[PDB]
């Protein structure tokens, strides 16, 4: 599992949002690096949060399994703090944040270009965990962080990482697995037992309607009540103005698990743009 690191190295820093039962925090790990050198580098803390601490199994192995893996596309874990009535994970603090505020405050300022090669970054992870049979469960803008920006005045591309999915939806209860709509697929809804790897292709698929869609949240004006409704008409998501990825949305998007694309087909289809 993770490695050990001291509450005596660890200082939290500034509250940067929140997750799903948990307080996210910027913080300064003290260590030993290379050469014996001893740095003071920044990192990220997230907390279970206290009333939550019977989902401490998941929040954990949720984290494990990113560790258990190395892409350039995942984020890293540095280890879990060691405090005693707490639940810390120890994680790679990305400089930019979350893609999903980015693109709220920078709605105006992306090109379908910039848009594209994050889709392609993203499902590149996606691929890498498709071949390695391997369930994300919460692919969502905010659940996307942003290494490095465009560069506008050289031509360099955005970097972003692909963190944690956090507690399993196989846990989480029904009040909350039902405001994720759409994120979660239809089938999870039905019941959670239903995740496989195809959920992933429904959650990229709305992903990529965030992305395009300059940070709106799909379906935000309807309450978990007509959110369900929505799944039980089988409707589909509006298609952006920004439109030349609402094909593929769709094809993601599909009622039926088995016919949702493969990562390999979306990767080309996804280059098939000019
Ligand atoms: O939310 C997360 N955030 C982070 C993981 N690693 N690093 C971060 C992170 N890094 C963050 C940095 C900022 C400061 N900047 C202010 C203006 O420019 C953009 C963000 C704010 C929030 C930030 N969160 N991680 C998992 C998906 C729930």
């Amino acid at each position: 599992v993770f490695h050990k690191i001291r509450n005596e190295d660890l200082i939290f820093n500034e509250s940067l949002g929140q997750g799903t039962f948990t307080k996210i925090f910027k913080g300064v790990r003290r260590e030993v690096g290379d050469y014996g050198q001893l740095h003071e580098t920044e990192v990220l803390l997230k907390v279970l949060d206290k009333a939550h601490r019977n989902y401490s199994e998941s929040f954990f192995e949720a984290a494990s399994m990113m560790s258990k893996l190395s892409h350039k596309h995942l984020v890293l874990n540095y280890g879990v703090c060691v405090c005693g009535d707490e639940n810390i994970l120890v994680q790679e603090f990305v400089k930019f944040g979350s893609l999903d505020t980015y693109l709220k405050k920078n709605k105006n300022c992306i090109n379908i270009l910039w848009k594209l090669e994050v889709a392609k970054q993203l499902a590149a992870a996606m691929h890498f965990l498709e071949e390695n049979t391997l369930i994300h469960g919460n692919v969502c803008a905010k659940n996307i962080l942003l290494i490095r920006e465009e560069d506008r005045k050289t031509g360099n591309p955005p970097f972003i990482k692909l963190s944690d999915p956090g507690i399993s939806i196989t846990v989480l209860p029904k009040d909350i697995l039902q405001e994720r709509i759409p994120w979660v697929p239809p089938e999870c809804i039905e019941n959670p037992k239903n995740l496989n790897l195809a959920t992933d292709k429904w959650s990229f698929g709305t992903t990529l309607w965030e992305i395009c869609s300059g940070g709106d949240k799909p379906l935000s004006a309807l309450d978990s009540q007509r959110k369900l409704q929505f799944y039980e008409d089988r409707h589909q998501l509006p298609a952006p103005k920004a439109a030349e990825l609402a094909n593929l949305i769709n094809n993601c998007m599909d009622y039926e698990p088995d016919h949702r694309p493969s990562f390999r087909a979306i990767i080309r289809d996804l280059n098939s743009l000019f």
